[PDB]
């Protein structure tokens, strides 16, 4: 479950960064 949570947060953070860059 911690793998799931950490990975969701990591992917969402990546999406936020990408949207900012775009
Ligand atoms: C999965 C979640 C990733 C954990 C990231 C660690 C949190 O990050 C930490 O949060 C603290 C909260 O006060 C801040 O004080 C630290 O400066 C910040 O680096
Ligand atoms: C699934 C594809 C997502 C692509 C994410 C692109 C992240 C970088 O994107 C590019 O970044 C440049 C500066 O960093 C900007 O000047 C460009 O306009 C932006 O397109």
């Amino acid at each position: 479950p911690l793998v799931v949570a950490a990975s969701i947060i990591a992917i969402l953070h990546l999406i936020l960064w990408a949207l900012d860059r775009l």
